[PDB]
């Protein structure tokens, strides 16, 4: 039953995303919303043997339709990396994005969950929060970083080093979305997994630069869109049992926190109604975890910091 | 347990039907083909938490080692159209596509299911046949025009009009896959349905000219992708299925045909271990849809000579 | 003094076309129209410091204020071939757009000259001779299908095998644009020029075949664009002198023709202030030339006969 | 007469430069470098009717042989900016591709004029030439930052704000290239023009915001390319005009400068048989101009030591 809005449903990640959306028997609206190729994409998409009915829209002037009403906002939104580039080279550009949609959703469908993709994630949450704030109806406990496809990285490293099905295996991800800043907690790791530390420090960084590895491949054409798709539909998925009174739904993800000195930071949390039903913590965690939460915290307050400043000046 | 190939992965349709066969647990091993962009692609899907080993190959080089050991080949290569072309105006260069890649199967995993994607599939299938004859390996079980879209349209666009689920709708559309030889036969929907002579004209006109429409829609930004990618994945999903010997796996699809004077022709098949385990037939059809297939034939045999006259010059 | 018009400004070749004509003296007003992106185009091309006032023009609600006022228009507007197709492949996409703009420039600019690059030409000339002749403003003398990339073509490839300057080469090429109705009269070459019948044979195959080589080394990425912005510019600054009363100004151009049984033929034209000021026809010919003459007629007639009949059907 | 290079000749300036280069009597061979499309690029380039030998490369293996007996290079590879970006967020993708791209020539044609079109201008210069010392080949007199575009723009715009003819204006910009380090020195332009106070204010600031003002025009759709390649064409033919021997022949170009406290600095540059002849220097400006040069300087200096850094970490 769930109304889901897709803000940048023509790019990369939102192409795929939607597609994964309309294939779900839990959506029975989409909206698609992008400022090109929107109208095609929606035509693509609505002759597909689904219950959701696909509207696609197409400018700023036909943003507030597309929001009217929403239960959920998605928003892949934005420029991706080239190889080279630092996930800040695109802060400038995507900030403006964020802001501008963030905005929209503030004004149209406050009591939305706002799911952001668009990268830096690590700065671009503290902007949605900045500008609902800005707009008087910030509720904390709606607004996500998705960072699921960590996880999801996480899950599969480990399975195909300790030969397990991926859909077994759970590995909680902590911290931010950028480099230093995503902990993988193996030491938390079901099943259970022990590894010599030289073999832990190569998957650790590998979970890291992933994200990287997938834009060198790509060679220019840019980075991780099917993966990312998969990622930011299982986290909507998630959010909308939670929604409809499914039980114990636990997701990473990066959000306004209290469990660190870091105003936004991410833990697993326990998904309820009203989104967030209990944030659980860092919890239990090895010397060489602790070492890499402390080591991230001073690259989080600066992304965290550098969101802010930009809201400021709006 | 299932290996598939795709060649054309890295196309609009290639990349999100590479997607949804990443993301299911019938296969074990996605190996992805192109002249362009696959190793990206590959490297992309890799990081989802499935079973499914994804490879990547890329250019005529490399064909060889993508196919080697597969179960199923679905060749979605091929140029799209513009608005205005038929899908005819693009057979002689999906000609040539379609015969070198489907010589490459022939020659290297002979045994596979082969499912052709690639327009127009009235010639395209043809084509297949006749280069899988021409190596001595032809068995016209394992050789499937994917007409499975048709399908999808019919049933959701039923399903709109009387108010239904399309989950639970199914229309056998037979023929083949071009205008007027695309026939839905609204007769044996289930559940049953009855439109008005007016209505059902109207409905198999819609049917008929739904890419046309998506085309149009997407202004010169291609055809349906995200659709076909759905229908695609259902197609060898459900192909997928009866090899690991599901029962009651029907499709409609164009193939090796003797229900009419058309040596190919889109009907129910009942597929099993072996691909097409019995051809179940047109069935009682209506005088309405008995006109159309006795309209279409004419334009089928042309596409059909057309199709094995160019392996004819090779 | 003269206001020129290009007609898919965006495109590949619209691009270089438009900016060779902004580079040039002999234009005062450059208005540029597309369906996609010439807002871009126009804002670019504008910042060049030439005399030519440069505005751009998207969507056909903005066509009529492009073309008020225009002297000439050029319509490079229309799909490119693939590998593999024919120009006939294409037919049904440019002839509509063709039909369309062709129009728009009869109610809007009918006083204007009208340069067709868009292929096929030996049928897009007769549709917009038809169109012209609805809106009762026809004048042969002003409608002009652009062949002028196989004389520059036949020049530079005659240059090259007798080591000369090809500014200082000029070769007649009469007939169509398309395969063998592309007809060099090698015999009419200026400076004189001796070939044995067998290399005579293979340049003459080389200059009709030019285009599909072009279309084989760009492998899918389309067609000549930047020799055909060459040669367009070159017709339309040979077409705006002559307006301006420049004498002795010469051109091939398919165009309306009493030089043959075909109602359209491309022949050396002198132009003038009228626009075609006299027809210097055929002239004298080897055995070999009037051979390919008496071979290219019946493409001619089917080609003139397939645009004339397209028109009918609107 | 002069032997050209283009390194980036498939992209959007690299094309119609090369189109611009080909119809030029000046030059007698063009080698045109990409990692892909060149080979189609050139086959088009090669049919126009004009003396300069035509040749394509593709891959690092190709690229020597590019290089090999050139008189000048330019180099309009790679990325280009988005709406948001700033020339700087470019830095980390194009650092590599100048240094790869200016190593080679640095090894196979250092006695050439190397002309810089990549941003961040500011920082690919230092760049450029580090790698040149690197490589112990560095002539400061050769190594040129293409501000040309920024001077072109200027001559428009005071052109049509007084009602000149652009062709008969001339503005020196100075300083550099990224917004307010543009600084046109309107004191100095000729014809001698007098500006009310808020005109010249809006006409400062929209030579410096035009890049920008192009970018936010094409939508996501790139940069500036046939003004740019107006630009750089012309700025070459410049460079050779004055290899051949003639006098008088100005051009500002950031370049080694010790005119302010910035290593490298954009002037009025007199050029020579050898590049820079002279640095003309700032001359005499107004306290206004005075102003944005203070301004100015910071900036550049931090560009400036960016660029030196990428190398120095190598
Ligand atoms: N959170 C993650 O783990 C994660 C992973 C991968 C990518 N990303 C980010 O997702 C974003 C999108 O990546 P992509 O590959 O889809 O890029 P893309 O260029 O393929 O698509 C971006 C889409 O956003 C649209 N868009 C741009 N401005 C818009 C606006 N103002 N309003 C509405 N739509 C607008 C574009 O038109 C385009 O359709 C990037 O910022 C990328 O860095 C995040
Ligand atoms: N059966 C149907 O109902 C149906 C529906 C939609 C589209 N189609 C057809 O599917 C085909 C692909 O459509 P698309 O939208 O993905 O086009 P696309 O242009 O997005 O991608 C097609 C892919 O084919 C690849 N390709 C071309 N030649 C190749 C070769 N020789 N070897 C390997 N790869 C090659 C291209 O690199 C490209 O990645 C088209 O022919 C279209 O007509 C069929
Ligand atoms: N006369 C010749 O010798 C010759 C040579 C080469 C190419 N051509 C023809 O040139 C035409 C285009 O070539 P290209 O390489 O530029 O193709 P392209 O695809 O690069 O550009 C085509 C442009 O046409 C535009 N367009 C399409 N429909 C339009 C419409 N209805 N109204 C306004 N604009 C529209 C598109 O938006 C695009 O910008 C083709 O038809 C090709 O066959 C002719
Ligand atoms: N100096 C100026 O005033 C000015 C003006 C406009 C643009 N620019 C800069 O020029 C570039 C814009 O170029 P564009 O608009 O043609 O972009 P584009 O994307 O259209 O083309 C860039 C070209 O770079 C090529 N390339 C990338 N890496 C390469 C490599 N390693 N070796 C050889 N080629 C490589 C690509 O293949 C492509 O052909 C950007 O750096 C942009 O910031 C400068």
């Amino acid at each position: 039953n769930a109304k889901v809005a897709v803000l940048g449903a023509s790019g990369g990640i939102g192409q795929p995303l939607s597609l994964l959306l309309k294939n779900s028997p839990l959506v029975s609206r989409l909206t698609l919303y992008d400022i090109a190729h929107t109208p095609g994409v929606a035509a693509d998409l609505s002759h597909i043997e689904t219950k959701a009915a696909v509207k696609g829209y197409l400018g700023p002037e036909q943003l507030p339709d597309c929001l009217k009403g929403c239960d959920v906002v998605v928003i892949p939104a934005g420029v991706p990396r080239k190889p080279g580039m630092t996930r800040d080279d695109l802060f400038n550009t995507n900030a403006t994005i964020v802001a501008t949609l963030t905005a929209a959703c503030a004004q149209h469908c406050p009591e939305a969950m706002i799911c952001v993709i668009a990268n830096p994630v690590n700065s671009t949450i503290p902007i949605t929060a900045e500008v609902f704030k800005k707009h008087g109806v910030y509720n904390p406990n709606k607004i996500f970083g998705v960072t699921t496809l960590d996880i999801v990285r996480a899950n599969t490293f480990v399975a195909e080093l300790k030969g397990l099905d991926p859909a077994r295996v759970n590995v909680p991800v902590i911290g931010g979305h950028a480099g230093k800043t995503i902990i993988p907690l193996i030491s938390q790791c079901t099943p259970k997994v022990d590894f010599p530390q030289d073999q832990l420090t190569a998957l650790t960084g590998r979970i890291q630069e992933a994200g990287t590895e997938v834009v060198k491949a790509k060679a220019g054409a840019g980075s991780a869109t099917l993966s990312m798709a998969y990622a930011g539909a299982r986290f909507v998925f998630s959010l909308v049992d939670a929604m409809n009174g499914k039980e114990g739904v636990v997701e990473c993800s990066f959000v306004k926190s209290q469990e660190t000195e870091c105003t936004y930071f991410s833990t697993p949390l326990l998904l309820g109604k009203k989104g967030i039903e209990k944030n659980l913590g860092i919890g239990k965690v090895s010397s060489f975890e602790e070492k890499m939460i402390s080591d991230a915290i001073p690259e989080l307050k600066a992304s965290i910091k550098k969101g802010e400043d930009f809201v400021k000046t709006l």
